[PDB]
């Protein structure tokens, strides 16, 4: 039902990777942890769910944002999802924008999809009991993603206040009932009607939010997707007119990659000690 499938030693604490049963999407999900020094010793520590972006697996960040440093020393656990339900009988499409890679942390609610399709209450809710079942880990939880998981991050945060001491992004998707990415993925998943897509819109979400969560948004500005997919100003917006906690950074000269990332990863783990302290 639970497997630990790698354990990796890093800055005095773990990377494991673990597969489950998911009861949520009906299938088996892969998710890696790290755990940091202090969760050897019989302290609880709080934990970062960080939320990947399109095509990646719960390996990319682990290996490329360089996150693990700060978190050894701050005393925090990061967990990393996959990004969709995968295996036998799950549904996908030959596009690297939909299906597999793909789940848009939605709950789907149109056939194939729906059959497996459940990233939000993965997320929100199957997730984070297992975490808290098997980890040496307390109550306190924060929650970051990029892009696709940017989106995720943001619209979860606002979706459940009480759930998250702090939210953050890098290159979030903000607005996806306007642009591409978004209305593929929502039209797939959700159907045509667009008053179904209106709670997983981080934009419209913040717009409308009865309680805060404090959020850092970073944005490269050489990002050839911000235009098009991302349109931070548009968060900007929002967050201006129901006076959001919103720190929105935007940086010249860096692009989507994991290279701006682990440029401002720090700051991250920076800010959501902050409040995951607290
Ligand atoms: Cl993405």
């Amino acid at each position: 039902s639970i497997e630990n499938l790698s354990s990796n030693k890093s800055f005095g604490g773990w990377h494991k990777q673990y597969s489950h049963v998911s009861n949520t999407l009906n299938c088996a999900m892969r998710f890696a942890i790290y755990l940091p020094p202090q969760a050897s010793t019989g302290a609880k520590v709080p934990v970062l769910y960080w939320l990947s972006g399109l095509t990646c697996s719960d390996e990319n960040f682990m290996q490329k944002a360089g996150a693990q440093r700060l978190a050894a020393e701050l005393g925090i656990a990061i967990v990393a999802p996959d990004t969709s339900p995968r295996g036998e009988g799950v549904a996908d499409d030959e596009g690297y924008d939909l299906g597999q890679g793909a789940g848009f942390y939605v709950n789907a609610t149109q056939a194939p999809w729906n059959r497996h399709y459940q990233m939000y209450d993965y997320v929100v809710n199957e997730l984070p009991e297992l975490i808290e079942s098997m980890f040496p880990v307390s109550d306190k939880r924060a929650i970051a993603g990029h892009s696709m998981g940017g989106h995720g991050a943001l619209t979860i945060a606002l979706r459940n206040p009480e759930r998250y001491q702090s939210v953050s992004a890098f290159s979030p998707i903000n607005n996806p009932v306007n642009c591409p990415w978004g209305q593929k993925a929502f039209t797939a998943y959700l159907g045509k009607d667009t008053d179904t897509w209106r709670e997983y819109d981080a934009s419209l979400l913040m717009r409308a939010a009865k309680q805060y969560v404090p959020a850092l948004v970073d944005q490269g500005e050489a990002d050839n997707f911000l235009a098009e997919q991302l349109k931070p100003e548009v968060l900007e917006a929002a967050a201006s007119s129901n006076n959001y906690p919103l720190e929105l950074r935007s940086h010249e000269g860096y692009d989507h990659s994991y290279y701006f990332i682990a440029s401002f990863i720090e700051d991250h783990l920076r800010f959501h000690s902050n409040y995951l302290n607290a």
